[PDB]
């Protein structure tokens, strides 16, 4: 009897780490049935219609759900969780999954975990034990408590889950699946990918990738920091790919910052919503430096030794190699402009903290090991 | 003095018994607190006894009422109910502009409230945090703990569980359960005329049973079978029995059907009721011959009167209980349950105080005033 | 190319008139594909889990939706319409229907019509031109305006649609599909159906079928009328099948009326949620009389000449034969008890106002006639 | 005197231009009316210009704000938006306890409002009822008419349409459009400094174009193509052009993308804007060289100033228009549109008053006071 697996994807931020697993599951039809659910940001033009990435990977999408309430603020974030919760249960009764794969720390993943847990559907939670110093910590660890099975990416994440009283029998230390793609990365014509996304006259290691997200707890500070960050980038004046923000609450106010600085119509800048993951890896792997507060900066790019400037409070407490320079109180242009001079064009050693490149096969085994006779979470309090 | 704006949301009598004392406390100190009350969930539902009325009869001004329950009385409907609260609450919370929100317990409804507050940067005081009940409710309770910024637990073991789950000890208050404020202040009026109202004219103290059994959502077909056998035992044991309708939504109509097909609703020996007012209910359980089923009251509250208890099934496995509680986990035959009734009916145990000292509310009011309004962000104490 | 037809059913009240069409469509696989959606009351124990009727007719249910908000009042009725509207669009994008069949005048049908119309899906509205003197008139006629194609049951209903400025080219006068079953009704052992539902010692034409619904506009009056109606039935003291109410708003207060009169535990009464349509036809066809305010009383039972007492304001303005006695101001027990003496055990001639028994084949032709090149409603104002 | 409790819900600038005058009227007579304002829909959305601010700047106390729009900018999202209003409104309406609710127009949002009021037995005054625009909006408008208990129409032909649709003539008031209260009272201030603010420093009266084109939801790919050609014409015709973003949700982002890829947002000849305040907008269109697209303003309002209009496509087919409007239904090439621009740009027509006399509001206030509060149930005049 095949294991019926449902994977729900809501944003490129999970799709980069779930697609490898989906590919793994699909390559073994003898042990697994796969149903894919697309919801959230994927269906939204502002976010780059990233459901197309799923279509271009040739996955049959069973179900599409509009689950985002418009407003781009905290109220809307909450209403979005509620919208997924009214819409999902009937889809889950139809699909009748044995287990559901949930990734990460976003509001959307809490909806998925909640709906599965309350309907007695097993949950495999990916990227569980980590620390990022925002509201996301809260969400991540609340999902951990709902989830029946856990897949973490580091030893320190494993120990955190065990410290949080999770059953060690239900934890698998696999590595991040993104590393399956990073450490298997086809450097094709990487120059023609640099030329596509940054411009014709750009040379390897001579450009910046800028990706900064609002922190929902302090939008007014997120605005001010982003202004100063752009001012620095303008002064530093080397070719810069600016990704639009990808946390919803505060997002339009951050986009307005870019608009009023003329970033959208500037020779030095390229404003984009989403770069396909395989192309994005090549971009960050050959970047002069990366700046902002993406998880990519602190978790992924270490693999290529790309210099990183991590700004603000998001990612405080994450494990990072020598390549990452933190500037918490990025409260002036000078501080940020300095960090750019220090880091731009350096080369660090290649780290492997968040993965060994064989996460997926370990995960597939862990899924086959699951015997279908209980379920109820056990909480090791002593 | 800038007053602390406190919003208390109540969804079910199961939280209202433990929140009402706090609401009374807050309301008695207008100089330090502003109070807004939000009523949602089960309270607005006839099947559950229109228990919003209990709030009206306590004289609280209800600011807002929200229909948040999706009909269906199954797991899908439970989930859609959480979602319905989440689409409805944020605009109410932006209007009310609370500094802190009080959330109680382990039910699906409390997870909606915690979620909405946490994602909108509203502070959360979570009541009854560190306990263990061995159902899906453990999961929910502990997920709420993680969202919540401030914690009020009822026992030392609950406090240690929160600390073991990596919560900041600075944000934990060990107060006791607020229900004990009412239990240990329970001035037994004419308790006989309360027995007569609810059980019948000819019933004597310690000669009746209070039966309160809830479905476990994880295994409804087993909940059904157990309840059938439980009623069969109660019919054979044949002493006057107050049967409270179930009060977990998923599986509820199938449990009600069990009662209907056994003729419990029209039987001389039984009284089928949705809700007994808390003050009257305390008197009922305090003088009962025994209590049977899987209520939290059985394992947490009635110990205070030494009332014998039969706890059936998997719900409440792992809760702290005094000598008054007899567990029958595999209640898989009528004989086992009928035996437990013979053993326990009419006994008297010593009065325990595990879940409270009777001064929870004043400790809570102080803890609320102590909160300085400059951060917020939860701290997670990860000792390796 | 086959016509993709979606039929959504929400309540037994539409299912009695849609099932015949569904059967017709399913019997012609060469011209039609059928997808069935079940939602609303069908999934609710209080209403008799009537999705089972759909399962027992062997229809493959594609999708099930929980769309009812609990509360059994007007607010809940509205929230229920809204719940269907958030849940349906993604189902309709998946099913990709060419046309959707909507029946009747209930809040649920307005949700269906609204969602179809705003998504450019064609609508065939069944039972369009009629008059019943409650809020339902409003709803029925608002659905008419959304709907692209109309199937009415009488000539007077056809003229009403034309008077309301509908295009006569898009109206089909077919008859009510319920008449396909009424005028083809297998009287099997009808006595053993009487014995099942009323009791062992009951003789044909010596029992009452009581079916009274709350009027949402005046619940307090609905309560009082129902009390007096039951009091009359108790005094008249002939075996009575009492169907629980089947309009949601006010329903629990009406059920409470029955409970406090001891109707549920009385030798003379049988309280039931739903009698299967085929069995119900036999019951009403052989009844001594029928009482209350069902549409069955004024539209269907005329076919058997069964005496009818229509109480209150619901059904004022419906077309009725000689068999129906109206008592609008049923404001005392005596008036109702009198109406019972007058009507119980009489036999009227068999009328055919609402159908000829060939509605379905006419409808199937009308569906095949639809050429798939526009759509936009035309409003004949002159 | 028991005051009439009036709730006005506003969802979009498209209703707010015609409801604000009534809200002002009601607010100026506190002795006869209590007013509660509900803001929902587009008003709370940055893409639409945060137009709740227009309500704040008119000094109305907003009782309630509701996020009711589902994101997606397509037909599915439009429907889910209606549903979202329907789950959120009933608890607000039970709280506000209105005697009557004012609903305007033909948009998906107004159907939610009408539905919720009608099913809760709240009386409805529907504004702008009897008109014809040849899209799905006809369907919506006429479905709202059927729900609504009281009707306020703007023309004699609209009145006859309502009567032909079997509405009770006793419940129809022919008032005029309230927008005309503002148009015919439009004290032209420094209109040049308003032209300079919105179009640029060097622009002269009657030498600019106002372009406002909305997608038709029934045929988005055709809406796209038409808009491309329209912009190409405007680029060739090369006179200063205010381009308003689209204001029908379904298809909106694909229309915005058209503008983006033509470089309209960064062109000397164009100014891309979301919303111009109504009072300033009147001055813009009153002095425009011509107006182009498919706004209702083009066919209903600007006639008052004799401003030339080009109405493109199927939206507005069947509306009553003066000599100032040139229809180009099959705008299928750039040449056809460029021609229409040459023909119309800079002309001056006579001032028409088809949609109003400028005293709509006072007639409406009287009609509200006339309502006696003893029924309600709609009557449907079915003459055979
Ligand atoms: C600039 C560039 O190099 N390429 C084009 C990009 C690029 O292909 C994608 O971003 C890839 O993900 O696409 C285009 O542009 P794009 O689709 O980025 O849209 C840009 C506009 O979208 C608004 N925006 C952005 C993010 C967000 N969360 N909310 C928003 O409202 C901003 O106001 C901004 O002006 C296109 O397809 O139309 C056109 C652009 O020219
Ligand atoms: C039985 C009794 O002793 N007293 C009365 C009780 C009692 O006072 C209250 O329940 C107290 O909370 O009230 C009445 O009856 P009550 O309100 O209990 O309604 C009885 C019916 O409720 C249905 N039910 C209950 C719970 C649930 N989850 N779903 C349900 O469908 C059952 O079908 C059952 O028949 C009353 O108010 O009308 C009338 C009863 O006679
Ligand atoms: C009475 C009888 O002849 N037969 C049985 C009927 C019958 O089979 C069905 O109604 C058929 O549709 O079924 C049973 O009973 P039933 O399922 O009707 O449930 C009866 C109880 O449901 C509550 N109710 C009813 C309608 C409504 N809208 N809301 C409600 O809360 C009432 O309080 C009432 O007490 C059964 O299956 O359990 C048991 C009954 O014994
Ligand atoms: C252009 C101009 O003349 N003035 C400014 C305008 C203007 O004052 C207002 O629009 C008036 O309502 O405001 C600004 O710009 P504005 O708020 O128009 O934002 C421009 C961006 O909005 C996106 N958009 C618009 C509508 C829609 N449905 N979806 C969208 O994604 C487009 O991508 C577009 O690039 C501002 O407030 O920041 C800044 C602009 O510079
Ligand atoms: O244009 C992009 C930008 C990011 N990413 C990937 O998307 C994921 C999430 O990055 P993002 O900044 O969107 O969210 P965060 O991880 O910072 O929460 C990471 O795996 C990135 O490698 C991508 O594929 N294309
Ligand atoms: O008729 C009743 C039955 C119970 N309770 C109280 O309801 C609360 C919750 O009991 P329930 O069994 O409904 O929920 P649980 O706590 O078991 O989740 C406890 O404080 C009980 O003492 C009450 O006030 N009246
Ligand atoms: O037990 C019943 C009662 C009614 N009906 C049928 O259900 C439909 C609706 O009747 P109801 O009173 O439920 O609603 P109404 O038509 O009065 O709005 C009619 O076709 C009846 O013949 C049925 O099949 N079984
Ligand atoms: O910048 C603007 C553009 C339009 N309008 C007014 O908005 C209303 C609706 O116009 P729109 O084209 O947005 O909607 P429509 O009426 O076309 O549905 C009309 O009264 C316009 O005069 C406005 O006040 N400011």
């Amino acid at each position: 009897r095949k294991l019926r697996v449902c994977v729900a994807t809501c944003n490129r931020a999970d799709y980069s780490k779930l697609a490898p697993i989906m590919f793994g599951i699909k390559t073994e039809p003898e042990f697994f049935e796969l149903d894919v659910v697309v919801l959230g940001s994927h269906l939204i033009d502002d976010y780059g219609n990233t459901y197309r990435m799923i279509e271009q990977d040739d996955f049959d999408i069973n179900t599409r759900l509009h689950t985002i309430v418009r407003g781009e603020d905290e109220a809307a974030m909450v209403e979005s969780v509620g919208l997924a919760l009214v819409k999902l249960p009937d889809v889950l009764n139809r699909l009748k999954p044995d287990i559901m794969i949930v990734h990460g720390d976003r509001f959307d993943a809490l909806a998925l975990a909640t709906s599965a847990a309350l309907m007695n559907i097993r949950i495999l939670h990916i990227e569980g034990g980590e620390v990022s110093g925002t509201i996301d910590d809260s969400i991540r660890h609340a999902i951990t408590k709902l989830a029946h099975y856990h897949v973490c990416c580091t030893r320190s994440a494993e120990q955190h889950l065990i410290s949080m009283c999770e059953d060690h029998d239900r934890i698998l230390l696999a590595g991040c699946p993104s590393y399956d793609k990073l450490l298997s990365a086809k450097n094709k014509d990487y120059m023609s990918i640099i030329r596509m996304w940054l411009g014709d006259d750009v040379k390897s290691k001579d450009y910046i990738v800028a990706l900064q997200h609002p922190v929902t707890t302090d939008i007014k500070h997120s605005i001010k920091m982003f202004e100063l960050t752009l001012d620095a980038l303008i002064s530093f004046n080397k070719r810069t790919l600016v990704l639009f923000p990808n946390i919803d609450a505060g997002s339009k106010e951050m986009v307005r910052v870019m608009r009023k600085k003329g970033i959208e119509h500037h020779p030095n800048f390229r404003a984009v919503k989403h770069v396909p993951f395989d192309q994005f890896i090549q971009l960050v792997a050959h970047a002069g430096c990366m700046i902002g507060n993406s998880s990519c900066g602190v978790r992924e790019v270490g693999a290529f030794g790309t210099p990183v400037i991590n700004l603000g409070t998001r990612q405080i407490g994450r494990e990072t190699g020598e390549n990452v320079l933190h500037v918490r109180d990025a409260d002036t242009q000078d501080k940020i402009l300095q960090a750019l001079h220090l880091q731009f064009g350096k080369q660090y050693p290649c780290s492997k903290i968040y993965g060994d490149g064989n996460a997926v096969p370990r995960i597939l085994k862990f899924l086959k090991s699951i015997d279908l006779q209980e379920p109820l979470q056990k909480k090791f309090c002593f």
